[PDB]
């Protein structure tokens, strides 16, 4: 169903929030996945559909991270208590853009979008619009 | 744009335009396109979407030739103006579905698709090619 590398960034979404003790995951979560190594290789991060698409990567890792810091330190036990449907929506909708781009595994580019597509920023301290079509062509001019 | 096979059916739309002397090209026209000739392979006429969808599809082209007569004129200097906006729409149509389907040319499928969503036959119960949902299940037989 999945490739690899779309394990590892919703694999991560789930232990980030186990490491930094948060309750349900959150689309921040996934966002934290994203954002979750200084590797530029890495898409998710630096030479990202952000970056290399319409906004700067520190727009969004602010994003993230103030949203990491403002939910509150759980108990580890319920530190990911359930993707609920809120991830679960992500990833239906990470297969129905396998639909769409005929793609026989969930590419992280796939949680990138649908992500990006669901996702908004929470709070009036940073703005950025989910510019659809700067993050299909960078995702589309990498790996493929 | 479109491949080959879609040429071929928006070609024969326009020549039958041309075969009926009339000044302008009738989503009729398009629909005796889908119906030319006996050739099984045809998705629009034989090994088609109708058959599985559970309609008669000579019956169908009966349909079409009673509307084809009902064209008010066949006159020769008249004759091949325009493509008419009537198909403009369609398409338009047909590039709105290449964008939903990721597509980078234009199939019958698609073209078949477009038409089919602004096509009619004035009857209740009609004969016409079994409706959209069901040619969504049989056109997605098709390619992927």
């Amino acid at each position: 169903q999945f490739t690899e590398r779309a394990l590892t960034i919703l694999t991560l979404a789930q232990k980030l929030a186990s490491d930094h003790q948060h309750p349900q995951l959150q689309p921040i979560h996934i966002l934290a996945a994203f954002i979750e190594t200084p590797e530029d290789g890495s898409v998710p991060y630096l030479q990202n559909l952000i970056e290399k698409g319409r906004y700067d990567y520190d727009l969004f890792k602010k994003v993230v991270n103030r949203n990491l810091v403002r939910i509150p330190q759980q108990q580890p036990a319920p530190a990911e208590i359930t993707p609920s449907y809120a991830l679960g929506k992500v990833l239906q909708d990470a297969a129905k853009i396998q639909k769409q781009q005929k793609d026989s595994f969930i590419a992280q580019d796939h949680i990138l979008f649908a992500l990006f597509n669901d996702s908004s920023i929470q709070q009036i301290f940073k703005e950025a619009q989910v510019d659809i079509e700067a993050i299909k062509q960078q995702a589309l001019e990498l790996r493929g």
